[PDB]
């Protein structure tokens, strides 16, 4: 019989380990992207499954784009592999851009929670060695990233503090329950690669619960099939509020809690945009970064900086006000946009009710 060693982690990291790789969570998850967790238990998941998934949608693009299958039918062999529930009534017809996208984006989540169960295996020398760690110690190792909770008076904090309550809603914003610095090392070496590059922000980027664990294992990821308003890159907002829009918000007690990141983000030089392009793979020639500008913007007159190994990296800190040369953007909050995973660095991780 062997020994659980104790818990080394704090009450706040323990609570955030036991949310992030939570098999409620994630059923959860999977019954409110409307998947059947009976005929697909977690447990069950595997990623040949997931990839015969995006196969059936890559068949079903192509047919939206001659004598082939009908739309029903190859959206019926998707569903054949990837089970949906509907309070069994047939499931429908995967019949538009918009829902092809949807069933993409779907897929992207079903991923990554593939991912924290494969994670989750038991090797071989956990089998043989005779005392193990508790098992939140065990799921915080597994990440191979470094969380460490701040306190009030960390530098940093009342500055990230005012980037929430200044850019998220002003009739509910959320409530700051905790922060953690985030170092996942080895995304150290591809971010100094673009250290020459200035022009760095804090900005925020929103998830559901069932995809933060394999973001501080792989960092944020491109994935074929990625994509949005603005192409196949990677998302951010300089207002909070854009980005708690993704925040589903699982309900425990008797409130909601959710995860929100702020990674630092390499822009260089930045190509402008005020009309939806899904179509975009990297920015135009000699530029670094995409934003597709909103009506408005954190006031950039109130923007202050934190340093951050070594290099200054713009935080906003200023309510939203207009931006007279996007009124008649496409787009009411900017997004931000990189086409290459090593100009972010994830830096930190907030839990808000
Ligand atoms: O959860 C997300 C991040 C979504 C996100 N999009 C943004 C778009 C513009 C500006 C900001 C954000 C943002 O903070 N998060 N991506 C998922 C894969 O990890 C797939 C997905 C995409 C859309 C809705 C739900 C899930």
């Amino acid at each position: 019989m062997k020994r659980v060693q104790p818990c080394s982690l704090d009450p706040a990291t323990q609570k955030l380990i036991t949310n992030i790789f939570s098999k409620e969570m994630f059923k959860n998850t999977m019954a409110l992207m409307d998947l059947d967790v009976k005929k697909m238990p977690l447990g069950k998941l595997s990623k040949q499954q997931i990839a015969r998934g995006f196969e059936a949608l890559e068949a079903l693009e192509e047919a939206l784009k001659d004598g082939g299958q009908s739309l029903e039918e190859l959206s019926s062999h998707f569903y054949t592999v990837i089970p949906h529930n509907f309070g069994h009534s047939q499931p429908p017809p995967i019949n538009s851009p918009e829902l092809l996208q949807a069933k993409k984006d779907m897929l992207l989540v079903l991923a990554d929670i593939e991912l924290a169960q494969a994670l989750q295996a038991v090797s071989e020398q956990e089998k043989t060695v005779e005392e193990v760690p508790h098992p939140l110690d065990r799921d915080y190792q597994l990440l191979k990233c470094q969380l460490q909770l701040l306190d009030s008076g960390a530098p940093e904090y009342k500055v990230i503090q005012t980037y929430l309550e200044q850019t998220g809603s002003n009739h509910r914003c959320p409530t700051l329950q905790h922060i953690w610095k985030v170092n996942q090392e080895g995304e150290e070496d591809r971010f100094q690669a673009h250290s020459k590059l200035g022009n760095r922000k804090l900005l925020w980027h929103g998830t559901n619960m069932a995809v933060v664990a394999a973001i501080l294992t792989s960092g944020l990821r491109i994935m074929p099939h990625s994509g949005g308003r603005v192409g196949k890159g990677i998302y951010f907002a300089s207002e909070n509020s854009k980005s708690a829009g993704y925040v589903i918000g699982m309900k425990c007690g008797a409130h909601h809690v959710g995860y929100m990141f702020l990674g630092e983000v390499a822009l260089g030089r930045e190509h402008h945009i005020n009309t939806d392009n899904p179509s975009l793979k990297s920015p135009p020639p000699g530029f670094d970064s995409v934003i597709a500008r909103g009506h408005t913007e954190p006031d950039p007159t109130q923007d202050t900086e934190l340093e951050l190994d070594g290099q200054q990296v713009v935080v906003p800190q200023g309510q939203p006000v207009p931006c007279p040369e996007f009124s008649s953007s496409t787009f009411s909050q900017s997004e931000y946009l990189i086409y290459q995973e090593s100009q972010c660095r994830l830096r930190y991780l907030l839990e808000v009710h």
